[PDB]
Formats: structure tokens, C-alpha cells, sequence
């Protein structure tokens, strides 16, 4: 449909001058679409980002809250999670630029959108800490929301250096070693 | 001082009005001064964030170099980082959401340039590691560019989920778990 047809063009667009400079008549030109044809579909511009956030980001948070139920451990839940966010990102350079330097908004309103599409990621990562100091897997007395920031913060950081390296090197590979920084940390 | 003047005046209303609407004349309004004594010391807009920033981050570089040669351990320094980071931004309001919303510009020129200004800090990082990795004190077969990912990006993300809470709660206090977490990080035992 035009719907995603529009959302695969703003990632190209969003991505290539950044969504302030974005412009949406330059969206629909990119999506081969008319000018009104993108009203059909989209309230404005920040309708757009959103809705790009919900499809792209959105889709593959509701993917992990069902793929991590067959892996047994928190560290097998978490290593699926990581190995498919950076598989994600891989296979896409645009949506790699946008999802990283678009996530934090200055505007208010346009944030709290898309933190809350965002905190459906966090819910997972806190399940996940949660259930493991009940199995005695992650350690007694975790305080989960800032082991939480970590992952995500740790997550996050290692995308964005990638993406400020043009994404010249394999992210997905490593996957793996960002697991054992997060689980035993830097002492040896 | 006349550059410091506005630099402080840009952190105000960079903070308070978001980057796209911080121009010029509304910097020299906020500092006291008039638009041609911002252009005496700054090219444009973008000139006064990257300055800002270069001008802020060199600072708080003196400092950490100044504090960390007293410490003898890798988790010793790491202390003080974590702690004097989270303090420098528990300490100005505007600063923390100038820090973790608006320098975070996506056009890419730009982020660059903003980006090329965090290399300082993460040398000091890199240094910290590469010191505890002679010392024996840092887990073997770690990596240096990614546990410096890992330490930098675990302290900005809990800079940033404070500022998203409106800094409503003790940033300064959480030091000492943020660097447990680090150091140990979270598997039982
Ligand atoms: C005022 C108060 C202050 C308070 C503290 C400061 C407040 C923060 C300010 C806000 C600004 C932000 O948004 S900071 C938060 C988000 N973070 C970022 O935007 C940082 C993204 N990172 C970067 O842009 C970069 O890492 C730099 C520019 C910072 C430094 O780049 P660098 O010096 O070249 O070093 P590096 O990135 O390691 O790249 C060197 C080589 O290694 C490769 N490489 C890099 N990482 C890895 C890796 N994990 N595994 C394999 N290879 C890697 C690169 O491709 C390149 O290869 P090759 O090319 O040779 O093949």
C-alpha cells in the first residue's frame, strides 16, 4: 500500500538531511507519490517520524516479546534482543541514521510520542532482569531500572558510534561481545 | 567575560527555546549585548553550540586529568568520572538538557563536528582501560573501543533518563550503582 510505500521513503529522506530539513513534498516525490496523496495517509510531518518509529521500531519490539518466551535464560533472551537490533540496523543504512539520531526530540509532544513507542523496548529489558533474579540467574538486589539504562545506554552507544563510522564495520558481529561486557562487566 | 557571557547566555536559550529557535538576536537579548558583538566572536549559530560545547567539555577535561592522577585503581578513576559527570550536570539545569537534548543534532556535517569534541573524553576512558589492562585489573580478552561504548553510553543514558524524569531525583547519589553495574555488570554471583 502507499501507507508503507511513504514510510520507506521518509527513512531515505529523514535520513539523508535529517528531519527538521526533511520536507514533506520531498518525501512524496522520493515515494513517487502526489503531494495530497501523503495527507491521504499522514496528519503532517511529525505524523510521519512517529508512525516511522511505530513501523519500524514498534514491529520489532512486539517480534522480541515473542521470541524471547523460547529462550531459557535472561542471557539468551537478551542475547536474541541485541543479535536482532543490530541485525535490524544492518541491513538498512537509513534506518539506522534515523532510528539513532532521531530518537531523543527536542519538541516536547514529538518525544513523548516516541518514548512511549520506546518504553515498550525498556518494558522488555526490565521483564527480562526481573525474571532473572527470580531464577537466580542476574544478580540479588539488581536495581532493575538503572541495569536497564545500562543495557540500553550501552545498546545505544555502540549503534551510534557505528552510525558516526558510516557503518563500515559489521555490527552484527558484535552482538556477542556486547552480551559478556553487560553480564560480567570490566573486572577480571 | 564577553565570550563566556554569551556562551552562557546560549546555554539558556539553546535550553529553554530548543536549537532551531535559538538565533542569534535572541542570544544577544538573553546575554545584554548587541547581534555584532555575538558575530565579533562567533560565525553563526552553529559556531556558538559547537563553542559551547568545545568550551564546556575542556573544562570538565581539566578537571577529570587534575582529579584521576591521585587514584590508583581502573575502578578508582572510573569513580570519579561517573560522579563528576553526574554532578557537573546535576549543577546547571540548562546544561543537562542542552547536554542530552539539544546537541544531539542529526544532520550529519554538523554532528560531526559536535562528535569530533567528545574524543577527549572518551581518550580518558580508553586510557582508564588500556592502564587496568597492563595492571591485570581489567577482565581479559575485553575490548577497549566497546567496554568505552559501554561506560560512556551507560552514563548518558542514565544523564538522559534523569533529564526525561524533568531531574527530579538525586543523579549524584546513584554514582556508586552505576559503577557496580559497570564493573561487575549484571550476572549472579
Ligand atoms: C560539557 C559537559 C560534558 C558532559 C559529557 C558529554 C555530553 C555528550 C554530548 C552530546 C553529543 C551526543 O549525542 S553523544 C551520545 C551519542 N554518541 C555519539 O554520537 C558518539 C558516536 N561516536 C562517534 O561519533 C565517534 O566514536 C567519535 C567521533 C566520538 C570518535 O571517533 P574515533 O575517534 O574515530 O574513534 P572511533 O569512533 O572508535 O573510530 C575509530 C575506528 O574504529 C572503528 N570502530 C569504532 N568502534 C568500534 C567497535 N566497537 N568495534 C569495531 N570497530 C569500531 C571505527 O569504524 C573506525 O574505523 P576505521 O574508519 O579506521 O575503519
Amino acid at each position: 500500500p502507499k501507507y508503507m510505500q511513504i514510510i520507506d521513503a521518509a527513512v531515505e529522506v529523514i535520513a539523508e538531511n535529517g528531519y527538521h530539513q526533511s520536507q514533506v513534498s520531498k518525501i512524496a516525490k522520493q515515494a513517487g507519490v502526489a503531494d495530497g496523496t501523503i495527507y491521504l495517509y499522514f496528519k503532517n510531518k511529525e505524523d510521519i517520524l512517529i508512525s516511522l518509529f511505530k513501523e519500524k521500531m514498534g514491529q520489532f519490539i512486539e517480534r522480541m516479546e515473542e521470541d524471547i518466551k523460547e529462550k531459557a535464560t535472561a542471557k539468551e533472551k537478551l542475547a536474541l534482543v541485541i543479535s536482532k537490533h543490530f541485525s535490524l540496523l544492518a541491513g538498512d543504512h537509513n534506518l539506522a541514521i534515523v532510528t539513532q539520531l532521531e530518537l531523543r526530540q527536542s519538541n516536547l509532544e514529538l518525544r513523548q510520542k516516541i518514548n512511549e513507542i520506546l518504553k515498550g523496548y525498556l518494558n522488555i529489558l526490565d521483564g527480562i532482569l526481573t525474571e532473572g533474579i527470580q531464577s537466580g540467574e542476574i544478580k540479588e538486589g539488581l536495581d532493575v531500572r538503572l541495569a536497564r539504562q545500562m543495557i540500553f545506554g550501552t545498546i545505544d552507544e555502540t549503534v551510534t558510534t557505528w552510525v558516526m563510522n558510516d557503518q563500515k564495520y559489521d555490527l552484527v558481529a558484535l552482538s556477542n561481545s556486547v552480551l559478556e561486557l553487560l553480564v560480567s562487566g570490566i573486572h577480571n
